[PDB]
């Protein structure tokens, strides 16, 4: 139905969503921050503008029901306080404003972090569902099935000759899926027919398919403590340190590259680096980041094969494989997929959409990474700063 709801579940978004709420919720409760879109593409999406701000008020209805409360509780990672304010939760649809310039998108999202923090991966599925259903109407369950089938084969075929059996794939595609049908149809597929998903980012898959929530952490943990830390050389210490107080001995990966992988491996310490299970790699070249990562273990005498590299920095299945072989005997590995599996049908083009964090407690925030160009700050004084501060070049 056109103004039907496209989501009717709250936990149909990533688990790093509900894991880092929690630990706002329990450390943060009183935070502001402000986050917005961008379209990465040269792409205008104004025209969508007014079916967006129907879902986004729309999005006032979900809640949690009593079989996902349960579902939660079952899991190791979630306090009852948590889950009781959970049960409460409702998205504010005043936090948000949809506008448009230029025939350009413009979407600001303000409030308190413990609140906003939800918007993210929801809204930017909303979107993409809002887009593809429009331009893509004769688009199939069945067309993403057979690509998926063929890839599949692909993968076999180009695996034949080695040791396989430690490949683990996790879907990651929750936020520029096609639909939320087709990610269901990729993700049971991908379950029924091939032995090496280990889990699913996406909270209501994971209790509906029966696979494990996957995901830890992401950029905002790291960039909203550039306003919270006292002092801004710390604030990557103090996220990864809250962290693990936080979980102490649950969703130990740590993303590697707010600042830098090198200014990362400054940070990260014996008791950090014995503490969490691994590192996640989201820029800069792979084979070089492995590298960095499998080194500095040595250098700390910990042994590489009990630890773990996550790599998701937009894979595909092929490219997967290919880091596999080059890591899979001195490192656990873990390969996250997005869109390249959530919408992968032909002649669909995938969108290039994010909602990032730009400010926290009033002030600046940034990601710089070791990618050129992924910078959504608009402050170029606070970007400089805080290379200063990391002791950047
Ligand atoms: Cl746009
Ligand atoms: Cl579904
Ligand atoms: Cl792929
Ligand atoms: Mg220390």
């Amino acid at each position: 139905q056109d103004a039907s709801p496209i989501l009717t579940s709250l936990l149909d978004t990533d688990a790093y969503k509900l894991h880092m709420q929690q630990a706002v919720f329990h450390h943060y409760r009183h935070i502001t921050v402000a986050a917005e879109f961008r379209c990465r593409s040269d792409e205008l999406l104004g025209v969508y503008a007014d079916e967006i701000r129907h879902q986004v008020t729309l999005m006032g209805q979900l809640a949690l029901t009593s079989d996902e409360f349960i579902y939660l509780s079952s899991l190791p990672f979630f306090q009852d306080d948590y889950l009781h304010w959970l049960r409460d939760f409702r998205f504010k649809p005043e936090q948000v404003s949809v506008a448009v310039h230029d025939g350009k998108l413009d979407i600001r999202i303000a409030g308190l972090w413990c609140e906003v923090i939800m918007w993210e991966v929801p809204l930017l599925a909303v979107i993409s569902e809002i887009v593809h259903r429009r331009r893509s109407t004769q688009v199939t369950t069945d067309q993403a099935v057979q690509q998926l089938r063929t890839k599949l084969e692909q993968f076999n075929a180009l695996s034949a000759d080695i040791d396989i059996t430690h490949f683990k794939l996790m879907d990651f595609g929750t936020r520029r899926r096609f639909s939320r049908e087709i990610q269901h149809t990729v993700v049971s597929t991908l379950k029924d027919e091939f032995p090496y998903l280990v889990g699913t980012s996406n909270y209501d898959l994971a209790r509906t398919l029966a696979l494990a929530p996957v995901g830890t952490q992401a950029h905002e943990w790291f960039q909203a403590h550039q306003q919270i830390s006292p002092t801004l050389a710390n604030s990557q210490r103090v996220a990864l340190q809250v962290w693990l107080d936080e979980y102490p001995n649950q969703l130990g990966i740590a993303l590697t590259d707010c600042i830098t992988m090198d200014a990362f491996l400054r940070d990260f310490d014996l008791a950090f680096a014995n503490r969490y299970q691994g590192l996640r790699h989201d820029s800069g070249d792979p084979i070089e980041w492995g590298e960095k990562a499998i080194a500095h273990y040595e250098k700390l005498g910990i042994d590489p094969m009990k630890k773990v590299l996550v790599f998701s920095d937009n894979l595909d299945l092929e490219k997967a494989l290919f880091l596999y072989r080059h890591f899979y005997q001195r490192i656990k590995l873990v390969f996250g997929i997005g869109t390249r599996l959530t919408c992968d049908i032909p002649d669909v083009k995938p969108l290039n959409i994010v909602i990032k964090l730009v400010e926290c407690n009033d002030k600046p925030v940034a990601k710089l990474s070791d990618s050129p160009g992924k910078t959504i700050c608009q402050d170029p004084a606070f970007v400089d700063q805080l290379r200063k501060a990391f002791a950047l070049p």
